[PDB]
């Protein structure tokens, strides 16, 4: 919420512009935030509230809250510990932070820090090493892939192309890329144990075959405006998506949440869980590990004042809120 | 209307955005605003008026108009007379006159100038203070209870925290809290004569069981956009609760009322009565007893103008009339 | 158009709020400009235009355009020939002019002019002045009575109130009032032969009872924002009124009429004709009845070129077309 | 996009606007961007894209893009090679070039630059001089007659108007006009082998009858917000009209194509294909061939790219794609 003016103190301009940015005219970027602030809740009046929780069940394994930190490459381009920083007050705030392929310290360093880290997967031209990198994050002790499936390649930043921008010195340190298909998918899937979540799903019928190829789960996402510009926002399918999906995967949604009660309207649109990205940037470029911990402190009590004034004891209350749009 | 600027003039900074705020990003209380500006009134025309009455009958009395002064906390802070001047005005104009449990003057005091006052109870952690405050009210000539259900605890206020604004010196005169739930408003019921009401209603299915819970009224209300960021506005769910209700109870609306056109509105969506709150506090702060007297007095007149020029003679043709949804 | 600059240049500034406010935030004045701008025309193309004509019959009568002059009071605040100006340039076009119950000049003589003029009645007191000013009128050779019937009483012009405003020196020339009801609606229709037009209907009953009360015309309008703040405007009302009238009365439409463009508009939502009530003041002070004839010529070309590009060969064409509600 | 700028730059001011203005209040310019900016494509994931294709076959020949230049006027008006520079542009991108009517190079000219040229007629007063036009596209080898129907006569230019603007010296090369009827398309119909293809159309039944009438394609288009003001844009009656004519002839649209992903839009909504107009003569003013060459070169990647994302590896495909209003 507030760190982003110190990020953009702090940060250079064509980092920042790299964080902040989204495809062609950012039509979708903007949509993301517009489509959450048209929800309103309809929140339910004198109910038990003796203890509320905001924990969750998610892959096997309880969660502080309905959130996980989303996948962002390179965080050492914002801060010198850069993802080891972030992954450390995740897992302190007990909450899932996704390894990227492209992370800047390597994934079997960052899954060594704890907690319960999943791993984002880009497909490479290999079938080979894209299931070897899928066995080290197993090897490694993560909990999921997060098979992003909205990349073929990547979209038109035109804040990078006026910028010029481009990788100094950081490194893509798991490596001493080519288009996922559904094939792509089943191969990851009977290689792994580990749930499979397709992250980049915006078609109805991408999610219930989603469901059918086995994925454990899917993010509901047009990947923060970054990919399609003109995409649908997750959100506006999210509702759409959970009664196609009908409880045979778990259905989270990321782009634009920027408070707890964001968290809510997500969950009341019926979705698992969120994540979110450029915030967690934002507090990692201003205060290091610290700056983190406090973004998810202050999320965690956003999400547990909005679900008690909702009159929600659990995340599977929220779920079962009504919304009204509006203007 | 008008008076805002007198008010902010006059007002210390805390104490104005301690008034006028609302909580988080105060979605919900400018939505209160938008969601008013939005209807359209179909007025009837060549009807009989030779004798317009704005006149209602709500908890075995006679009101004025159909408005009541809102509950609002420590009105000292506006005003030296505080409380005691805003009944007196009220009393004087026919309204009924809402005492706070947090009131900077103790309610036996207010009850004494007269008129007609409702008590606002905000549930206590002792069932025994609690009923004793209802006792109290009772005792002391209150004709209604007006349970606030919204508040099992205080919304995030960015303003209040932003100022690091507490009170000062005024004080909880009615003193030497926890949520309430449904039996709470049971315990309440079984303990008063009195009609209760519950403030602080959004969704159809508590309208509903307030209605079975053996409420007298409900106020259908997001508390002015201070509770739950992001709720949706009372406004909206007014239409759907009236007719879900089916005259099995009074169904008060408030937020956002600035003028007897608005108040128009809200009896032609179904309201029985509206609440006002930040206006009369305006009133309160630019001239004491003589400023709320002559709010009053305005507002009558532009309920009265506004009920003729849509074709109607009383209270209950208006809520007979038709909306339209507009831009 | 173009014109209102020049018409506030040499107006005085409580004069131009007068002609150009409405009552209380003016949300109705506002309003009937938006409803416009949202009515897109879906337009025919390839049929024949070889005699395009927007003549159309109303009321026994050929008029040269689907478009009256709406009665507008007190004429000479805007130049010292006040009505007879505008009745002389309304007669050169060939189109009706409304004389007011408020004229400034008899209405006598502005019926001496020529042209049809119709006669705009507001029901005073006594039943017997007004049905002798009716009386007056139709000796005087006026067609039509539009009985005005959405001012019981003058709504709060918010804009007179500040700026105090009074009228000069200008009187009501037809004189040496009370609330209208459905019996003076009798009453007059049992008066004349001339045709009875209810000025200021916008509930589709009220419309079908005009019909029942034997009325030939109704003006859907909601008097220029000037009466209730907050009624509908008369052109989100129109097609439903049509719809229900089903040719049993000429349904006129009023309300921010400012192109040839509107014109149509109204029209493909079935209107017979618009009245244009603040551009022909604006003409009349800023070049007297050259500017009403330029004003009412330019009109008559922007009218033509419309249904032309709309492929209306006639105004009966014209309200066959279909529309789209857009942004 | 960018280039626009460039355009004013070099371009005289009047100029400039006789080629960005729309007719009247210039609605329907506006609106056609608004209509575009409320699509959201809903992509398809991990679909094979190892061969995506943006070509289509369309009159019988293939085209590069699902796109063409639209007829504008007077192209040396924009830069002295005038339209043979737009001409070479477009056939060296693979796509098809509209020659005007009103062209400033003769159309055998511009045909003899190769391509796939095709001839926009205006219906002149002679039918004989409009079918020897036609003829003369005929033998020069033009692959569509491009029938414009929206033009009986210019709509209204008020920024013409206001400059007072003339073409000076620039020339009418191919001459030494009327309203177009449905009797004037079936003479050209029966004079030309060639498909004839009504450029204008916007209502839903005149789209059935062109195919009736044995047109080839339509052109869904208000004309750029030139013709009538207050015309639908012609993106809001695509999807109605593709599927009333069910086939029976290619459906393009115009009006505000800015980009590839609007190119998806209009192909997901239903188009064949689109034209643009204002934007290649940005490029033609800018920078001559050259700039339309690279205007060209990066509308055919921006296409690719969005079709990619979107998961369709063939124009068709992306015919098949849903959309989502928003705001
Ligand atoms: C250059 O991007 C790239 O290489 O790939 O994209 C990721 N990197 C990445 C980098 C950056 C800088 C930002 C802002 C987002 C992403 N994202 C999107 C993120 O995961 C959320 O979907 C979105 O940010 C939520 O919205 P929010 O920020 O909270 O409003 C990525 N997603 C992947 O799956 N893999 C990635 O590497
Ligand atoms: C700090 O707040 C707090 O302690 O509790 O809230 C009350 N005090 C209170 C204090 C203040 C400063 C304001 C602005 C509103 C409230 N309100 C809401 C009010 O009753 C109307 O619902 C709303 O104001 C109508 O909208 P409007 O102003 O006309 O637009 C309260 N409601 C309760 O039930 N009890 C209270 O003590
Ligand atoms: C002070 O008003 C008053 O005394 O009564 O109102 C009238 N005088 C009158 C005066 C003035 C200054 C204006 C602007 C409108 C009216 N109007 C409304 C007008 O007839 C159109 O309905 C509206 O103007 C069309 O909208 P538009 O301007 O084109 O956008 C009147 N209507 C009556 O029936 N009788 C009147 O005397
Ligand atoms: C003065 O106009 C005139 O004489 O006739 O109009 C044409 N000349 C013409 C000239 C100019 C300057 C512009 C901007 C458009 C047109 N157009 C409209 C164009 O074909 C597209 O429909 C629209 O431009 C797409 O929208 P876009 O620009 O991409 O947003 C013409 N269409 C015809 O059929 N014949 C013409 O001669």
């Amino acid at each position: 919420a507030d760190l982003e003016r110190a990020a953009r103190d702090v940060l250079p301009g064509e980092i920042f512009d790299f964080l902040a940015g989204g495809s062609g005219t950012e039509a979708s970027l903007v949509a993301n935030r517009t489509a959450l602030e048209r929800v309103f809740v309809i929140p339910r009046m004198l109910r038990d509230l003796t203890d509320v929780t905001t924990e969750i069940d998610i892959f096997g394994r309880r969660a502080a809250l309905p959130m996980a930190v989303a996948p962002v490459a390179y965080q050492r381009l914002f801060h010198p510990e850069g993802e080891l920083a972030v992954a450390r007050a995740a897992r302190d705030a007990g909450v899932p932070y996704t390894i990227c392929t492209l992370s800047s310290v390597s994934l079997e360093e960052i899954a060594a820090v704890g907690g319960r880290p999943w791993f984002q997967l880009f497909w490479l031209r290999d079938e080979k090493r894209s299931l070897d990198l899928v066995r080290r994050a197993e090897d490694a002790g993560c909990e999921a892939i997060v098979f992003t499936v909205d990349v073929p390649w990547m979209g038109r930043r035109l804040r990078d192309m006026r910028n010029g921008f481009a990788l100094p010195e950081v490194t893509a340190a798991n490596f001493d890329f080519a288009p996922a298909t559904w094939e792509s998918v089943e191969a990851v899937r009977a290689h792994t144990d580990l749930p499979v979540v397709l992250k980049g799903i915006l078609a109805v019928e991408d999610a219930r075959r989603a469901v059918d190829a086995g994925a454990g789960g899917i993010v509901v996402s047009n990947h923060g405006g970054r990919q399609l510009d003109g995409a649908v926002p997750g959100i506006e399918m999210l509702g759409e998506i959970v009664a196609a999906v009908s409880g045979g995967c778990e259905v989270l949604v990321d782009g634009g949440i920027r408070s707890g009660g964001d968290v809510l309207k997500a969950t009341a649109l019926g979705a698992s869980a969120v994540l979110v990205g450029r915030p967690v940037m934002w507090a990692l470029a201003a205060a290091g590990q610290d700056g983190v911990r406090q973004l998810l402190e202050l999320l965690a009590e956003e999400v547990r004042d909005a679900m008690g004034l909702a009159g929600c004891e659990s995340v599977g209350a929220a779920r079962r809120l009504n919304t009204k749009l509006g203007v």
